[PDB]
């Protein structure tokens, strides 16, 4: 072969290698196998044919802008596919078929601008989806989350997100089981409804580095076993009484907080001002 062997007849990297089409003179046993950086540009149906047995797969920046009905279709292991840094635009309404055991699902930078036309709804066995770096201006999370009933860590930062509004994490309404991670960092987002977090259920949630200077009174006070937050890096307007609910908050649950948030101007922590 042109590519490398790592593990024989189990690791293949592929990566750098000028390829225009999937590989082929490779074991059909593979487990890992890495494409990364390779003009393969389009992913037509049973491009992985050959590979009904990989685990691990990658096509990090490999230029693709279509994937098809089927690509994976004969996937029926695969774990982990990374997908980062395709400028893809047309997605196939059947693009993840066959990709029965995904669990981890790495879409960064891939162009993406809403979740809506996002096809990972039959994908039940997703324990982590990251949409990081991305173009997503709303981020409200569609319907078709009810299935995705093992996800676990969300990442969505780096996008473009502006604000939090009730609507946009809804779905989990009706997710009991749902021990979910959200990160939301390093978004520009200046605005959280009230409200948006009420009856949900988050494990850990990050919105450190975005651009809150105030959060609406009783954000947090109804968030279901919640266990770590981030809120530093952020303009905190600590006025009062405007701060004085967070203030209160973050002393309260001193044990969550992961960092310190601190007040835009002064730099002394939020928790260390009490209001009148
Ligand atoms: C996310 O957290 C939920 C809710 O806390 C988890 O539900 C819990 O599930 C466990 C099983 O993993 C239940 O324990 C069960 O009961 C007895 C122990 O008393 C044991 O003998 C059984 O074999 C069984 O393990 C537990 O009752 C239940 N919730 C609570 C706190 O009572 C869930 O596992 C987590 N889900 C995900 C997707 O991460
Ligand atoms: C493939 C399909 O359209 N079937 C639907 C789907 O929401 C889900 O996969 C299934 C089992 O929960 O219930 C029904
Ligand atoms: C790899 O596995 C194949 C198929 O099981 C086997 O025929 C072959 O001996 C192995 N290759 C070597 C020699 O590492």
């Amino acid at each position: 072969e042109p590519c490398v062997e790592v593990v024989p007849n189990i690791t293949y990297q592929c990566m750098e290698l000028n390829f225009y089409k999937i590989p082929d003179n490779l074991p059909f046993s593979t487990k890992n196998l890495d494409l990364s950086f390779n003009p393969l540009r389009h992913l037509g149906s049973y491009s992985f044919f050959s590979f009904p047995e990989l685990q691990v797969l990658d096509l990090s920046r490999c230029e693709i802008q279509t994937i098809e009905d089927g690509a994976y279709q004969s996937l029926s292991h695969l774990s982990t596919l990374i997908l980062t840094g395709n400028p893809i635009q047309s997605l196939a309404l059947g693009a993840f078929s066959g990709l029965s055991s995904l669990q981890k699902l790495v879409a960064v930078e891939t162009n993406l601008a809403s979740l809506e036309n996002f096809p990972i709804g039959h994908l039940k066995t997703l324990k982590e989806l990251n949409v990081a770096h991305n173009l997503i201006q709303s981020f409200k999370l569609p319907e078709y989350f009810s299935n995705l009933t093992n996800l676990e860590h969300l990442d969505l930062s780096s996008n473009k997100i502006q604000s939090i509004y009730c609507t946009d994490l809804r779905v989990l309404h009706q997710m009991p089981l749902l021990n979910l991670s959200l990160d939301l960092s390093l978004n520009p987002m200046n605005f959280i409804q009230p409200g948006a977090f009420k009856e949900i259920r988050l494990k850990e949630l990050a919105l450190d580095t975005n651009q809150l200077k105030s959060v609406p009174d009783g954000i947090f006070d109804r968030l279901t076993s919640l266990q770590k937050i981030w809120l530093h890096t952020n303009p905190w307007d600590c006025s009062c009484p405007r701060i004085d609910y967070l203030s209160r908050w973050l002393n309260k649950n001193s044990q969550k907080e992961q960092g310190s948030a601190k007040c835009s101007g002064s730099g002394k922590p939020v928790r260390s001002i009490i209001c009148p």
